[PDB]
């Protein structure tokens, strides 16, 4: 569970910080 929550947090960060 915690690896792939961290992954999946790495991979969405910099979409969010495109946007907002």
């Amino acid at each position: 569970a915690a690896a792939a929550a961290a992954q999946a947090v790495a991979g969405a960060a910099p979409v969010a910080a495109q946007q907002f």
